[PDB]
C-alpha cells in the first residue's frame, strides 16, 4: 500500500548546453532593455538608470527549465492526478526541444515565452489555477521559463505575467513596436511590461522529468 513521493515538480530541464545560452540570452536583454530610452522614459513603473540585472536579483539556482506541474512532493492540488497521467510516464527522461518566441519584463518578473509543439502541449496540466482559457487563450500560453525575479516576488508569478501580457497583446494592444534591439521588435505595453519579440526562434534542449530539489 505504501505510497511513494511526487516531485517537487515536474517540467523540461535544458542541458547545462541550453540553459547558459538562454541565460546569457536573458542577461544581454536585460542590459540592453535597460539602455533602451524608451525604457528610461517609463521608468516610473520600477541622472541614474536602472540596472534590471540588479532588480531581477533572484534568479534560478540551478539550469533553466520550464515547469509544468508543481506539486510539492504531493501537497499540491491535482499533483497526483497529474503525475499519474499515461503520457507524463512515457515522456520521463525523454529529450524535447523548446522554442522559445519572445522575452518578456514586467515589475514583477522576467522570463522567456515558451511555444509548445503539440506533443508537448499532452504534459501541460488542465487544472492550473487561472489557466489560459480563463482569459480565452488556447491551453499552454503561459508555457515560460524565468530568467529572474523581485525580491519580494515567487516564481509562479512568471506564468502569471505572461499571461497578462498575451491578453493585452491578443486584444490587439500590441501596436506597433516602441523601438528594436539586435534579436527583434521591442513591444511597450505600458504599465512596465515590455516584450522583445524575436526576429528568429529560439532552440533549447530539454529533458522532461521530476525534480525534488
Ligand atoms: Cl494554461
Amino acid at each position: 500500500l505504501e505510497k511513494d513521493f511526487l516531485p517537487l515538480s515536474f517540467g523540461w530541464f535544458l542541458t547545462k548546453k541550453s540553459s547558459e545560452t538562454l541565460r546569457k540570452a536573458g542577461q544581454v536583454f536585460l542590459e540592453e532593455l535597460g539602455n533602451h530610452k524608451a525604457f528610461k522614459k517609463e521608468l516610473r513603473h520600477f541622472k541614474e538608470k536602472l540596472e534590471l540585472v540588479s532588480y531581477f536579483g533572484k534568479r534560478p539556482p540551478g539550469v533553466l527549465h520550464c515547469t509544468t506541474k508543481f506539486c510539492d512532493y504531493g501537497k499540491a492540488a491535482g499533483a497526483e492526478e497529474y503525475a499519474q497521467q499515461e503520457v507524463v510516464k512515457r515522456s520521463y527522461g525523454k529529450a524535447f526541444k523548446l522554442s522559445i518566441s519572445a522575452l518578456f519584463v514586467t515589475p514583477k518578473t522576467a522570463g522567456a515565452q515558451v511555444v509548445l509543439t503539440d506533443q508537448e502541449l499532452q504534459l501541460w496540466p488542465s487544472d492550473l489555477d487561472k489557466p489560459s482559457a480563463s482569459e480565452g487563450l488556447p491551453p499552454g500560453s503561459r508555457a515560460h521559463v524565468t530568467l529572474g525575479c523581485a525580491a519580494d516576488v515567487q516564481p509562479v508569478q512568471t506564468g502569471l505575467d505572461l499571461l497578462d501580457i498575451l491578453q493585452q497583446v491578443k486584444g490587439g494592444s500590441q501596436g506597433e513596436a516602441v523601438g528594436e534591439l539586435p534579436r527583434g521588435k521591442l513591444y511597450s505595453l505600458g504599465k512596465g511590461r515590455w516584450m522583445l519579440s524575436l526576429t528568429k526562434k529560439m532552440e533549447v534542449k530539454a529533458i522532461f522529468t521530476g525534480y525534488y530539489g
